[PDB]
């Protein structure tokens, strides 16, 4: 172990760091009445003398010099010798050790003072009544007993039953329904208005208006079109971004002319030229939709439960008469659920489970679950399509696969600025038989009805829906059938009735009344849960995650949670059913193998099905009801204001508590270190606790320092660090300069009104738009910022008085949204000098910021080629380290920079590059400290062992309780599952300095650097609100009474943007240091509890930042000490004592999610009771239906199959797995890669062109369907589907039986050439069988759509986790708009000027006069330095021009252009049906399906010279270690009943193929297990040679393309070119594979040693660092 001091800061002490008086205040504030200042200093600087056994002697001299300097600067006489300090610190030990007993007495007094003040509620009903009483006390008379003023019961949209077959013959089936309703709505006027909820005083007077509006819109304002063209969209260039989807200017944006009406497309109509009485009727109907006063019903309303107990069974009657049999959602769900035998390889033993799944599918078919979900999905489609394009004088009649359903959509909030939603009136035709049940069910929203024929025509009430609510309505086919399947499985009456009957006898007719009632509840709950669009239902359902703990003890959650902080916001009826289910569960728990519920007689909360055989069924039902709700139905505008509003309040609370005023700095005070309640710690106890923690954790200072400076990439340049190189995002305050602003104002003349070209017109527009209403501040900015005062304003006078200028109005958000960003910059900056300063932080990549930092380190600001190339080559040139750049940044910004670097923004938080580097240093010097702690969970690599540590924390605790309580005394268990509240907001930050001073694995210079870093992070941090949000609050504050909650007080009345956030580190920034402090606090808790005299306590705790998993086992005289601690049992003891102890460590325990029990613990989401773990597969099942990224079909299908895989891991039953398959299929296919029957299908396209591939053999990237079985998807993952179909077509191609025959036939090198020649001859003369055409198709697909194709991992870093990739990559930007606003492009465009800057066509013309010379120079200084463009930067001049030589490849600007951005819905369902661009430069615009047709027609021919990709695709499949041993196990596995499996329910999968396959690869003994598998299954050991040699072939071709063209067999000389010409013999890839298969050189790298050999043939082996890298078979563990 060698020691290296990594600082120029060596001669700096922690008491001379500019912000050094705060350390003096911390020292002065730690002085107690028993410990003086001298002992505090001697302990704090000198604690390292307990660690002096593993550190160097130069480290000894360094730390003793730091000790002496600290004592001299603090006016204390230091000890002369190190042994003198050791003797003094070992003799003043009992003074410091006595703090634990006083702390024990303090927490006992705090429990005694806290339990006396609280009040006790007698029962749960009194808690509910007290909540209702205080709710009436806030707002009086808010509770109404009349059910006529409430909100809508049955949510956004209503689905009647569809009773008549509608024949179509030349009548356009979508349009025949509209004229059917029109001819129904032409009879007389027997309009009966509906009184809601059987009321008597019906006002009406609006039902007449709605009826007249609907009659007008269906009689006069619309007609049978049947001839107009469909809506077609086209991509267009935006003035701020690229490639947005919009309607074309002609055709589908123009109003056509039918007979006396105006029409746009097949659905939209208009009334621009209509009679005045008709216009009056239209406006009278429009005024209804608007184009305390809360009536909340009580929890104990017996009328609402009685009404719901008729509404929810009228719904079941309505869900029982539908006659439709085929559809889109029905087809995809019946692909998996109607025949689930294909998913399971050994399906012959699942004769009961698969039959139950088939019965659940038949019940879904007969109750019209699929058809209702499909109707909701397409109506949400049509509704948001209507939301963006509708005007006030137009409507958008929607029709679907329905028979008796329409919707009359009206003007919504196009160009979304929050808004309210899109109005819509739905019409229904119901027959005479189901007429009373329709009135009973939808009694609130039926607005008028009349009778025509044997039918009733219903007009329902208009509502409105935001885009988020339409998106939650969209995922109905993914959310409702899985709800029906899970609730039908977990209900024991439903499953019990399903098990006796047969598939031909399952119907509603042969049902008992109890099973029918359970089915009614299941249908109603699935409908109400799968589509949720109300905030009250979300409040009710996330109230449910705390009122659901049965096996419990004292938690302060049964009664004190249902008091004041519970919000009973029940607005409608029939959520009384859900709240009443909660109330019955709580009343049951009040009156009091896991068998938890066969004896308690528990009741399901949403589905009410009794006789619960297992507690895990209850946990699964509640948590699936919880996790299926959306994250938020609020807009991003409201959510961002909430996220920017919480820290302002939690900082104003801190300032008010500790006496700081609003506009001043933050310094330590005595109150923070005096053991107070709100914002304080104990002080001297914290120092002793941290010293004891560092004594007990760090065992070798030098070895751990070596691991820190070797594994965290210290003493290495910053581009080797993945956090500071991989472009996440960043924040750099780029503001147009004020001198540049006044210069642009000066050069903007008044004689060039026509010639206002360039970007200066944007500055002119911004200053004029600011002048139009903000005259008060523009004169101040024009007279104080610039030295010329009157000239600028007098020039602006005739600038506005020039007559012609393009400004409409200060429309605020309408100006911001669709104008150039520098217009926003100027419209800000001309009124921001002394107030409202903003200083807008625009986002940037960290790679560009690191590029600028490396450029600024070597003083190469102005870019010059000789200046960068003079830095040397190889591993002997100029190179920096991470800490040298860190101190360069610190020395730069300590020089009066204005503290612009400490500015974060919300985009979860967006910090600067400096703050990212300081947080990296502080984070990763404590990551290894937390890695040495066995009780620390955030240091666990991944989520794999997170469950494992909880398993140990249960197992050793239970084993020790079994080993102690049987001998001498009694023991009581106490498991704590705490979660702290405001872990970052309420936390004192200055206590982290004490964790750094006492750190022994450090240096007195590095410690000073970290202390100064944390002190500037506290004293100078600020938060900048974004421009649109701050303008919204500014205009709201101007219109209103000018008061705000906390943001107005912090920003001096909203007159400035940056508000101070000092003692609140942002969440995720200190995630290891806070966890270290938490574990230190728990060790101090154990040391404090060890001070009790006649009792023995041992504590086991587990810490992951915010969370806690404390266990405690007491022994001895328990009965006396329990009333000493003021409690009744050990969980009550633990919940009181830990809460009292944590207040001395600035940790706030909240009595909401923190419970204490004697048998149950929870950690994050996993949960283990009495040595057995409850599975909780709810999160993955909900992620299978709700969470998606919305980027592509391939990406989202591969991402959702992760959740399917973890569903298979965590014990899912075998009847929800086919529904999980169907759910991920609907969620992947329902946006862009369209559903069966639509335009972007892949079964239909492959069937039309006669492709030889079958339905279940289409690859995933071809738009095909996930058809991998249960076992290979569970073991390998989503990347196994294409591997399985490739292996199947290969095994059919060479006509073999097993994989081993294929392996020993491929292993001969003279075999695949003969097969390829035989295939070529077969294609030649006369014969091509089906297998040959399949093999040819997949060979050409591997050529055209391999994952390595058109990708390099050094421009954008990818991971290569699959075999193939997306074959259409839509460009997010067109031309060089993606490459702009970049320092790399601005440098590349300067030393290589506009001959090669603008544009891609100018560079492409240099491949067939000055651009050819520039390209020749580029590739001449590129090909002489080969290591700079296709490996990682070895040093500088391998990084600064590595970012410069990537803007020359056509496939490296395309890769940066089509980067996957976030976007949202309606930007991808519209782009899929639009004529999109192909690449970065093409005049041709073509659709997605036509592109797919062209690509499939391209990959149909044999295309000889395809031998290399044939051998590559064979060898990528067969050579996998995991696949080649998983397949023979699956092929030769015994069914059951010998050692594999003998149980039935949820015990085939976890007994037959996840334990005899885990005795397969690593060998194992355990029988039943929930699996956290190994790392990712590697299919990228062979693909990173493909990328790293494809880029070599590309630069070879682009180097050889200038001087000459040639074909082959080149004779030129100049060895680096002749050897690459010999390298390009066939493709260079078969040469790569064969040549480095038959030898293995493996020469080391020094870039002169390796360039000594040859530039081409053995050099490429040192551009991947490995060859034929075969991994080991992964242990599932
Ligand atoms: N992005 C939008 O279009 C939108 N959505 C809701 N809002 C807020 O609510 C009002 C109604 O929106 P509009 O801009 O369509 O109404 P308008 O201003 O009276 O009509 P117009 O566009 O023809 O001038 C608007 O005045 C505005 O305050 N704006
Ligand atoms: N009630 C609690 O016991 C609790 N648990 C966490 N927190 C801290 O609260 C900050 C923001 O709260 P959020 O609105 O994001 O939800 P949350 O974290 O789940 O807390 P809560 O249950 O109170 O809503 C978050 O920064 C979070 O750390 N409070």
């Amino acid at each position: 172990f060698f020691s290296h001091w990594t600082s120029k800061y060596k001669e700096r002490n922690p008491t001379e760091i500019a912000y050094s008086e705060d350390i003096e205040r911390i020292i002065d504030s730690l002085v107690t009445d028993e410990i003086t200042k001298e002992e505090i200093i001697h302990f704090l600087f000198g604690n390292f003398c307990f660690h002096i056994e593993t550190m160097n002697d130069q480290h000894i001299a360094d730390k003793f010099k730091g000790y002496q300097s600290s004592c001299i600067n603090l006016k204390i006489e230091p000890k002369v010798d190190l042994a003198d300090l050791k003797d003094h610190l070992i003799q003043k030990q009992q003074i410091w050790e006595s703090l634990y007993g006083k702390h024990l007495e303090k927490i006992m007094l705090r429990i005694r003072e806290k339990k006396k003040k609280e009040k006790e509620i007698p029962d749960i009903t009194t808690a509910f009544n007290q909540n209702a009483a205080e709710y009436e006390e806030k707002y009086p008379n808010c509770f109404t007993n009349d059910l006529s003023e409430t909100k809508t019961n049955f949510s956004m949209t209503w689905s009647p039953s569809f009773e008549k077959i509608e024949l179509s013959s030349e009548v356009d089936y979508n349009n025949a329904i509209i004229n059917k309703f029109r001819e129904s709505f032409k009879s007389s006027s027997r309009v009966i208005y509906n009184s809601p909820y059987s009321s008597i005083n019906n006002q009406t007077n609006k039902a007449r208006d709605i009826t007249n509006l609907v009659r007008l819109c269906l009689t006069e304002l619309s007609c049978d079109t049947t001839k107009m063209e469909k809506q077609e969209l086209e991509d267009e260039i935006d003035i701020n971004t690229g490639s947005i989807k919009v309607e074309r200017t002609k055709k589908s944006k123009e109003w056509n002319k039918q007979g006396s009406c105006l029409t746009r497309n097949k659905n939209e109509f208009c009334m621009k030229e209509t009679g005045r009485e008709n216009k009056t009727i239209y406006f009278k109907g429009l005024a209804v939709m608007n184009i305390h006063m809360k009536k909340l019903i009580r929890h104990d309303n017996e009328d609402s439960l009685s009404w719901c107990e008729r509404i929810k069974d009228s719904l079941f009657v309505l869900h029982n008469g539908d006659i439709r049999e085929e559809g889109k959602i029905t087809s995809v769900y019946n692909n998996y659920a109607k025949n689930p035998e294909c998913l399971y390889i050994q399906d012959s033993v699942l004769k009961t489970e698969l039959e139950t799944c088939k019965k659940i599918n038949k019940l879904c078919n007969d109750l019209a679950i699929y058809h209702y979900s499909e109707d909701m999905m397409q109506f949400s489609k049509g509704l948001m399509v209507a939301d963006r394009y509708m005007t006030k004088e137009s409507f958008k009649i929607l029709t679907t696969a329905n028979t008796s359903m329409m919707l009359l959509a009206f003007k919504g909030d196009g160009m979304n600025t929050g808004g309210s939603g899109v109005p819509y009136i739905a019409l229904h035709i119901v027959d005479e038989d189901m007429s009373d049940q329709f009135n009973i069910c939808y009694t609130k929203e039926i607005y008028s009805y009349f009778r025509n024929g044997s039918n009733y025509i219903y007009i329902m009430r208009p509502q409105r829906l935001n885009q988020v609510r339409l998106l939650s309505l969209f995922k109905t086919p993914s959310k409702v059938p899985v709800c029906f399947a899970q609730f039908s499985k977990k209900a024991n009456e439903m499953e019990k009735w399903l098990k006796n009957k047969d598939i031909e006898k399952v119907n509603v007719f042969s049902m008992t009344m109890t099973v029918k009632q359970i089915l009614i509840n299941i249908v109603f709950s699935s409908v109400m849960i799968g589509t949720v669009t109300k905030l009250s239902r979300m409040g009710i359902f996330d109230f449910m995650r705390y009122a659901g703990f049965l096996p419990l003890s004292d938690y302060s959650n049964i009664k004190e949670y249902i008091r004041d902080k519970f919000d009973p916001d029940i607005t409608n009826v029939a959520d009384i059913y859900f709240v009443n289910g909660i109330k019955k569960l709580l009343f049951r728990m009040e009156d009091l193998d896991i068998i938890g519920g066969i004896t308690d007689l528990n009741i399901k909360c949403p589905i009410t099905g009794s006789t619960l055989l297992t507690l895990e069924d209850l946990y699964n039902n509640v948590y699936l009801a919880i996790y299926m709700m959306p994250k938020s139905l609020h807009n991003h505008v409201h959510n961002l204001t909430s996220l920017l509003n919480v820290p302002a309040e939690w900082e104003l609370k801190f300032r008010k508590e500790l006496g700081f005023n609003i506009f001043e700095d933050i310094y330590p005070k005595k109150a923070m270190f005096d053991d107070k309640d709100l914002f304080s710690i104990n002080g001297a106890l914290n120092v002793k606790a941290l010293s004891d923690y560092y004594l007990g954790n760090i065992e070798n200072v030098g070895l751990m320092r070596s691991e820190i400076e070797n594994k965290e990439d210290f003493l290495s340049p910053c581009y080797k660090i993945s956090t500071l190189k991989s472009s996440k995002k960043c924040s750099q305050s780029n503001i147009i300069s004020t001198d540049e602003i006044i210069e642009c104002l000066q050069n903007a003349k008044i004689q060039d009104i026509e010639n206002w070209k360039g970007n200066n017109l944007a500055i002119i527009k911004g200053l004029i738009r600011t002048y139009n209403e903000e005259k008060n501040r523009l004169v101040e900015f024009f007279e104080d910022n610039c030295v010329n005062s009157l000239y600028l304003v007098e020039k602006l006078k005739e600038i506005i008085n020039s007559g012609s200028i393009t400004v409409g109005k200060s429309v605020t958000s309408k100006f911001i949204r669709n104008n150039h960003p520098l217009t926003v910059e100027t419209y800000l900056k001309t009124k921001l000098y002394y107030r409202n300063n903003v200083t807008v932080l625009k986002s940037k990549k960290v790679s560009e910021e690191l590029y600028d930092l490396v450029k600024q380190f070597h003083n190469m600001m102005e870019i010059d080629l000789d200046s960068v190339m003079n830095l040397g080559k190889g591993t002997e040139g100029k190179k920096h380290t991470f800490l040298q750049m860190l101190e360069f940044v610190m020395s730069k910004a300590k020089n009066v920079t204005g503290s612009v670097d400490f500015l974060v923004s919300v985009f979860i938080y967006l910090m600067s590059m400096k703050v990212k580097m300081m947080l990296y240093f502080i984070e990763h010097t404590f990551k290894h400290v937390a890695q040495s702690d066995p009780s620390e969970a955030i240091s666990i690599s991944g989520d794999n062992k997170i469950r494992a540590l909880s398993t140990l924390s249960l197992d050793t605790i239970t084993s020790y309780n079994d080993i102690l309580n049987k001998n001498s005394k009694k023991s009581r268990l106490a498991f704590l599952s705490a979660d702290q509240s405001k872990w970052s907001a309420s936390d004192l930050t200055y206590k982290y300095v004490l964790a750094i001073i006492l750190n022994p694995i450090l240096t007195t210079g590095e410690a000073s650097l970290m202390i100064e870093c944390i002190l500037m992070y506290v004293k100078l941090k600020k938060v900048c609100i974004p421009t649109d949000i701050f303008l919204n609050l500014r205009k709201a504050q101007g219109t209103f009474g000018q008061n705000e909650t906390a943001i107005g007080l912090l920003t001096k009345g909203l007159t400035t943007n940056t508000y101070p956030v000092s003692m609140n580190w942002l969440q995720g920034n200190l995630n290891y240091l806070s966890s270290v402090y938490h574990s230190c606090a728990m060790k101090a808790y154990h040391k404090t509890l060890e001070c009790y005299k006649d009792c023995d306590f041992q504590t086991r705790w587990i810490v992951h930042s915010d969370d806690n998993a404390t266990s405690l086992i007491a022994s001895g005289e328990v009965d006396k000490m329990l009333t000493d601690f003021s409690s009744s049992s050990l969980p009550e003891m633990l919940f009181r004592s830990i809460e009292a102890h944590f207040k001395s460590f600035c940790i706030t325990l909240n009595p909401k999610k923190s419970y204490a029990s004697s048998s149950e613990v929870e950690f994050i989401s996993e949960r283990i009771v009495n040595g057995a773990i409850i599975p909780l597969y709810c999160r993955h099942l909900a992620n299978c239906c709700t969470e998606s990224s919305h980027i592509s079909y391939f990406d989202d299908l591969m991402s959702l199959s992760i959740h399917v895989t973890m569903l298979l891991r965590k014990g899912c039953p075998n009847e929800v797995i086919p529904f999980a398959y169907g759910a991920v299929q609907v969620q992947a296919l329902s946006i862009y890669s369209m559903l069966p029957g639509e335009v972007n299908d892949s079964i239909r396209i492959f069937k039309k062109l006669g492709v030889s591939l079958k339905s279940n053999e289409i690859p995933t990237n071809m738009g095909g369907w996930l058809t991998s079985p249960i076992e290979p998807l569970s073991i390998l993952g989503p990347s196994s589907n294409d591997q399985i179909i490739y292996y199947n077509v290969i095994r059919d191609f060479l006509n073999k039986k097993s994989l081993e025959e294929v392996k020993d036939s491929v292993s001969s090198s003279s075999y695949l050439q003969m097969r390829f020649r035989e295939l070529k001859g077969k294609y030649e003369k006369g014969t091509l069988e089906e297998k040959d055409k399949k093999m040819i198709f997949l060979i050409n697909l591997f050529e055209k759509a391999s994952v390595s194709e058109d990708s390099d991992v050094l421009t954008i870093g990818m991971k290569f986790q699959t075999m193939l990739t997306q074959i259409i990559k839509l460009p997010n930007f067109i031309n060089e708009n993606a490459l702009n606003k970049m320092s790399s492009y601005k440098d590349f465009s300067k030393l290589y000027p506009n001959l090669k800057k603008n544009e891609d066509l100018y560079k492409s013309t240099a491949k067939n006069i000055a651009s050819s010379l520039e390209m020749e120079s580029v590739h001449d200084i590129m090909i002489k330095n080969p290591e700079t463009i296709l490996i990682a930067p070895l040093n500088d001049r391998d990084f600064l021009l590595s970012q410069l030589f990537m803007y020359t490849s056509p496939s490296k600007r395309n890769q940066l252009s089509n980067q996957s951005t976030a976007k949202l819905a309606l930007d991808r369902v519209l782009r899929s049906k639009a004529r999109t661009f192909v690449d970065i430069s093409s005049t041709e615009k073509m659709t997605y399906e036509e592109n797919m047709e062209k690509k499939i027609l391209e990959m149909l021919k044999f295309d000889l010279d395809s031998y290399c990709s044939f051998k590559t695709c064979v060898n990528l499949v067969i050579k996998d270690v995991n696949f080649s041993m998983l397949i023979p196990i699956l092929d030769s596995a015994y069914p059951c009943e010998s050692r594999k499996r003998d149980n039935y329910n949820f015990r085939w999968f976890q007994t037959e193929k996840w334990i005899p396959v885990v005795e397969g690869s690593p060998g194992l003994v355990v029988m039943h297990a929930v699996y956290g598998s190994n790392y990712i299954e590697n299919l990228g050991l062979k693909n990173i040679p493909l990328t790293d040699d494809s880029i070599n072939v590309l630069t070879s071709t682009f180097g050889t393309g200038l001087i000459m063209e040639d074909v082959k067999s080149l004779v030129k000389g100049k060895d680096s070119f002749e050897t690459e010409a010999f390298s390009n013999s066939n493709e260079c890839q078969r040469l790569v594979k064969a040549c480095n298969y038959m030898i293995a050189a493996q020469n080391r790298l020094l870039a002169i040693n390796t360039c000594f050999t040859r530039k081409s043939f053995p050099f490429y082996s040192k551009f991947n660092l490995g060859r034929g890298f075969i991994s080991n078979t992964l242990a599932l563990l």
